[PDB]
């Protein structure tokens, strides 16, 4: 059997993606048996910093006490390992003693991991020349509401039936209508509930979706939650897109603040769904600094460039921007789903432990308002229909013209604006506060 | 024509690659026109630096004075792009006045490439409905000669026609063997330059390269080559290899400096073969950080584990070092080939010109060793013998035994060492003028 004739750019498979993402971060650890000990450091209370590339094979990392990670000059022991076949079963560094002016490493680390939380453990040797062990807990991701608190008032208003029912309702109405039937639309239309004006509604997702105008339903209605909610708390907008991540390898103390989520914007981990592959490399994808620099700052540029906003309508841009960019913002800064202490919720479940505080997942309208960041990229989303607007008195001068419309400033009517009468539900198009139980009615009309 | 229903990951294809690798780097740059003017900055002595990522769609950068790039606080103007339809013909990018209290463009930035070139542009101010131009240069990235020296008595060692030949040859020879016949392996029998003992020939690239013993005439003889080259001048190892440019999102000095090559270590821009897109590709993905985090952080963590090296022999450690590792520390560090004032040399063409210092191309034995990264890389190589004697050492106590061998430091036959007598041309297993004249006819014998 013949040895390889040359190298090949051997990326990480499947596989190694998941070990590294199991492995990425920060762990606290600790010594044990009767002949543990590294020199210079205590027993307990040390930490285990790791990183590895997106897809790479290299395994890097740091030892020391926390304080001294998070510091300035070298840490105390530095780890360099790789993963050929390494697995959940077998993982293997090797550590440098970074004070003794030698790279030869000075220690055989062998692991085994266990169950963002997780479990590593196993066996120490000295290279030098006996029983040397140790266990290592990974910290957890902290959520964004450990993080950015939302106050008492306006927390109330959030996680309240009257809201979540119908901020879920309001987009699964234009998000289904061109596939909902003539006997559920009639149903919805009756109920004072179809998505704009009846029998001309304004459906979010069918074949005109850019052109029927529904865009300007999206920007409208975020930016009258917005008032509403900046009217009880300062929730600022996000003038730039957090960046991914600094590599252990060039900022060691801001890849270790990342882990903590310092100001509730790190992006949360991917998770892996089971069964779903498809699902799971999607996630996986958004998520990533490829996608950062791929999809997001292109975004981030383009809605910040007169001459591309000049080229559309408002009902145009917020088409795009629905579909494209903001259904990413979500799932980018989306944490992984809770309960009261798997898979996500079930659009009809209404249990009263769906209605918690607790409940701010990103990936539903029903719970993504609740999730801190939310506010940060709805702010940032808004803003921007102001640069479209300097875009048009730039191109098209007096061609779009200021208008207050149910105390909120917007825009007249015009060559660039389709419509006047944005749809916030019922208040403004039902022709049959809000029932709660009309609401629970209408999405079960809508979900078969 | 329907508008897309959902966000997919676009990282760039071909062009948007090669495009953003004309962009990255830094250029000097002055205005021109009448109304050419920038608050708070000279007309000339300005520079900008741009940056995007390996796959990546978005533009970044800053402009302004060279003290000011380099400084730590924020630049006047920050650069805010994307290559969406850009090309040689077109490139947008938005400028943001950072003095400004806003992250609103201030000005529309458009340029063309005017054929490591030169761009032409535009700049508008976003407060009018003007001459205003610019002109940038891009800064020629330095080559490893011009910032690490070899001094006199080396170099003229190095650069001699004997030497060049020599190290050509001694590739050649064991290189192509297994593929050469029995007429042209008698030939060079019958010279002096058969790889090896006479009729036991120790291939390098054959079926059974591996365990024919050939990595150990590779290691000895660059152990041989790297003595003499430090008694005439200190040539430290490389201790570990140096990571990727550290991206400007994160350490925009750090960038620049990269692209300065200050250490002589910054990896040289992947150049466009002409009309091979094989090769373009291939050498692209060598020079990438992916491979440095996939192949290259793997060899380094493989080559300094106890367990792998304990597993191999020396002419298998060898072996498997030269043909992946070895061959491609060569391309990653390689700056193009240039005749010494396009296309590579070919082996037998033997014309003055070729001789001269300035051809030290890493990718050819017959310039490889005029590079001073050569011997950066060939000491961690050559360093890393250690590692593997103190792995047998450890696992198999005894079994290798240190050894002096033509004046060099060196391991006895055994277990571990499948042969004694390793090779370095016609001195070991056979004025200059004749010799120079024979080794180029064995070139010429190989290489027909
Ligand atoms: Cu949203
Ligand atoms: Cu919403
Ligand atoms: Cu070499
Ligand atoms: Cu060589």
């Amino acid at each position: 059997p013949q040895t390889p004739d040359e190298a090949s750019l051997d990326l990480a498979a499947t596989d190694g993606i998941r070990l590294g993402d199991r492995l990425r971060g920060l762990w606290d650890l600790r010594l044990v048996g009767g002949d543990a000990e590294l020199p210079g450091l205590p027993r307990e209370g040390l930490q285990l910093v790791l990183d590895v590339a997106p897809k790479g094979r290299g395994l890097i990392g740091y030892l020391d006490t926390p304080e001294r990670l998070l510091a300035a000059e070298p840490p105390r022991f530095r780890v360099l390992g790789d993963l050929l076949g390494a697995s959940s079963a077998s993982i293997r560094w090797r550590l440098v003693d970074q004070a003794s002016g030698s790279v030869a490493p000075t220690h055989d680390c062998s692991a085994v991991f266990d169950e963002g939380d997780g479990t590593l453990s196993g066996r120490i040797q000295r290279l030098e020349r006996e029983d040397f062990r140790f266990v290592a807990v990974k910290r957890h991701f902290p959520l964004a509401h450990e993080r950015i608190v939302l106050n008492e008032k306006l927390l109330g208003w959030l996680v309240s039936p009257q809201h979540r029912l119908f901020h879920q309702l309001w987009h699964a109405s234009r998000d289904k209508w061109h596939r909902l039937s003539e006997k559920q639309r009639n149903a919805l239309r009756g109920v004072g509930w179809q998505p704009g004006p009846l029998d001309r509604e304004r459906d979010a997702r069918g074949p005109r979706k850019d052109r029927n105008a529904s865009g300007i339903d999206f920007f409208f209605m975020h930016r009258h939650m917005l008032h509403t909610a900046r009217s009880m708390q300062d929730l600022p907008s996000w003038e730039r897109l957090p960046r991914p991540v600094v590599p252990l390898e060039y900022d060691r103390p801001g890849f270790i603040r990342y882990f903590d989520n310092p100001d509730g914007f790190s992006v949360p981990p991917a998770w892996v769904a089971v069964d779903d592959d498809e699902y799971s490399e999607w996630l996986h994808g958004l998520k990533s600094a490829e996608a950062y620099h791929a999809n997001f700052l292109v975004w981030e540029s383009q809605y910040q460039d007169p001459a591309y906003l000049a080229k559309l309508t408002l009902g145009q841009f917020g088409s795009e921007l629905e579909l494209g960019m903001h259904d990413w913002l979500h799932m980018r800064w989306a944490s992984v789903t809770r309960d009261p202490s798997m898979t996500d919720r079930f659009p009809a479940d209404f249990a009263p432990r769906w209605f918690r505080p607790e409940n701010d997942f990103l990936g539903d309208p029903f719970s993504s308002h609740v999730n801190p960041v939310f506010w940060s990229f709805h702010g940032w989303i808004d803003d921007r229909i102001e640069d479209w607007y300097r875009a048009h008195e730039r191109f098209h001068p007096g061609e779009v013209q200021r208008r207050e419309v149910e105390g909120i400033q917007w825009f007249a009517p015009g060559r660039w604006v389709e419509v006047g009468d944005p749809w916030l539900g019922p208040a403004t198009h039902g022709c049959g506060e809000l029932d709660v139980e009309t609401m629970k009615l209408a999405l079960r009309i809508i979900f078969s």
